[PDB]
């Protein structure tokens, strides 16, 4: 696996969480980041999940 799809292999784990799925959107988006996701592979991970956000929404949290 390349570094690229250990981060987004990681961040949908992380996600998948109970107590991850009762946390904000922002929250979540802004923790991602913080393990050096871009804000395309963060959005390529919610819709893995099946928890879709636009890259916009993500985007403007980051902002
Ligand atoms: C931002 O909110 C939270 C952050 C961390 C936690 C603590 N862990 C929850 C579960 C969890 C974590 C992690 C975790 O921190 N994984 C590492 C990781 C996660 C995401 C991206 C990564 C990218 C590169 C290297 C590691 C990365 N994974 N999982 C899924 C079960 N193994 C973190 C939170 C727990 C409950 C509610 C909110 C949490
Ligand atoms: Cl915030």
């Amino acid at each position: 696996h390349s570094e690229r799809e250990k981060r987004v292999s990681n961040a949908v784990e992380f996600l998948l969480d109970s107590r991850v799925r009762r946390t904000p959107t922002s929250s979540k988006v802004h923790f991602l980041k913080s393990k050096g996701l871009s804000a395309e592979e963060i959005c390529e991970a919610f819709t893995k999940v099946g928890q879709p956000k636009t890259l916009n929404e993500i985007k403007r949290i980051l902002s």
